[PDB]
């Protein structure tokens, strides 16, 4: 009932790509991208939901423009779904390119949140609602993601339980 | 059409759950779990190719138990599906219990790669196959799954050309 | 400095939970993981600005303001709040956010003074820089006394160089 | 006598590839991370083995017989060799893993001894170990000459530790 | 109650691996800094013989590029002893193996507090000089004292500014 | 040619980490492996004047466990000198800087060989001691260096069953 606009709880990161955070061909390490992915993700969902907040599951991340050694990265996360409890987060990751003024999608990223109180049972969250473009597109493709992923969620007993 | 089985090329790592590891619950940071499971299932994929691989998308990772500080992992990596030049691949990620023998399903996760020659265009990869039944149910199971992956890559598409525009 | 930029157009966020991992052994946020990513940040607002390749020259200063602790959410903003012929302050504010109550407290302020480069390696004209807001404003205005200061203390630094040179 | 386990039951496994961060500047592997990922994996292995917590008493050597490479991938092998009343000599091999033409190659050796501790913290009895293949085998057969030697050398540790203290 | 500067004087030598550096291969400034202040609080808790708080960093120059695969040495002393406070001096060399050279890469300035189990600032030792370069440092600390106080006191103003 | 064995003797002080630490609030063995084995390689290359490489890990011994907010100081230096090859000793203290007191917490000796610039065995200086400490390494290395010529044969064999 509550509600919160996307922008109040957007988290950014700005980072630059150096030789620890690659491999031999100068490629940054998926491993260190879906990292950093997680921080700036929880720090979102926690703003926007006030408390405390479990990840529940990396819903996807596509990698779509490799990331080289030198580059300057930005991370932009903001909540693009609040159900009762539970909020998707978006990331987008960004390529800055300085010398020429270019921004360039090179990882797009959904993850799903749980709030949780001081005793770690689900906590009700703030709605969510855009202000532009962008934002009001991840909010109008949310249902499709959140009805897939209640699927997969269906198929993960299954395995769980036959394992 | 030459084929290999899910166990020729199946990928241990155990690791010990560190201080430095964890957040301030002391619980296991998402993002380093995240981070392994890349690690682990990427060597799965390379392995398999017999080529370089590059990470094309992670399909889903699911957090299933809460992993504590002091806890030993057993991340176990395999291919479940092999398309033309793309792989499949299964991480299962587990508590091991050392005073009670148990073995606790903690978290799973699917990955799609892809093969690279030296040239850096999609390899062809061998086919894979199955031979005990948990390897059969993730590899019986694969289907639904690059069909639901297909159909989020149209959509996904959709979103980064509205970017591009917007 | 004849083309300007605001210190909004190439300022920087971070945000970044304090883990463990960035502690020391009293739960407190250890002072070089703080000055790293302060490094960092400032070095990116310092190439946005500049649009150019750059080098810190110095680290003016670092002050510790608040104590940081496990489990904290800190906010890192940087921006150039002085720009000479080729060189460039950055200024760069650590905040602790309290999301439970949605304020902010200054845990710590660090300023930085970056070199901009040419592909030669040789020293680059940049932007000049304007503020727009109050806080802008704050530390647009108080700059020249720290820029002052600097330009003393690189000279209190080279005589300490060729004193131990010669020792 | 008492309960006993195979070689292969506690047998634990690591595979890693060789990025820039674990290299020195010769794009060698630094032999400090391979130590640090050794005495990792040798830990659990000999956790799992004595089903309890575990100190590192000492390592017993490391032998570098490959050079590695950035992209190579290595495989870590660990497993117990010998057990003593509370302790556990662990032997890890480090191969380095060719994909293209699927060969495999011994890089490193290495041979490691833990001690079990209960929750008091005292030395808690082991179970004993027996090989079933003869790489097994040869590692079971040749460890009490090794055995020897660590005891040996925490003899003459004995009088250096003694020297010192002394002087 | 006195001390040397000699006599809480920390060394530290490191290599410059590929993990600790920028993409021009040369040593990120960060991970000089981390080192610094690491080295220095340690010099400062020998000097106070208690637990220290790092209260600033009043300086790092950065005098010559460092690369992959260089030897530093950091040396670190306390050059002014106030009543609670400690000001720690940091060298940082690039030492050349093959001549038996030093040349001077970085210069740092840190300042210290001493607390007590309480929390609160506990009295230091003060601190005398014995060489030509401890004299140096000794000396040229009251203008570098003086810049950290008022440094403080606009840090301050700045605090009340942006409360509002 | 010769070198004493303080020429080349390097130091390291570090503080203890969380990030340093497995679940027990003690050190794990491997960082302290990690800091050993760097230590030891700017030790070598000192003494060797020349690039070198780790041949082998010849022993560590824990002796003290090594906790949370300790100070550690890390001694390197040659113990002997080989044709090409050089014994280095690492002794890791605890630093306690409230009881001015220091604790043998770790012990290790290490094998490195010296290398030109195409990586081939280059000639090192000789070592000798000069106060009893140096002297007690020095005498008691021939015996270690025998035990590690000797590990290098048992290895050669184990390698050779394994490649059947």
């Amino acid at each position: 009932r509550p509600m919160k606009s996307m922008s109040e709880s957007k988290c950014y990161k700005n980072r630059q790509v150096f030789p620890q955070d690659t491999n031999h061909h100068h490629t940054m390490f998926g491993g260190t991208l879906m990292a950093n992915i997680a921080e700036i993700a929880a720090i979102t969902a926690m703003k926007h939901a006030g408390a405390q907040v479990v990840t529940a599951s990396t819903d996807s991340v596509d990698f779509l423009k490799p990331i080289k050694t030198g580059d300057i990265l930005q991370y932009v996360a903001m909540v693009s779904y609040a159900g009762t409890s539970s909020m998707e987060v978006v990331v987008q990751i960004r390529i800055d390119d300085v010398f020429n003024n270019k921004h360039d999608l090179a990882a797009l990223s959904y993850l799903t949140f749980v709030a949780l109180d001081d005793e770690g049972k689900p906590k009700h969250v703030p709605g969510v609602y855009p202000e532009d473009d962008v934002e009001k597109w991840f909010y109008d493709t949310a249902p499709q993601r959140v009805e897939r992923r209640k699927a997969r969620r269906i198929e993960s007993k299954q395995t769980i339980e036959y394992l």
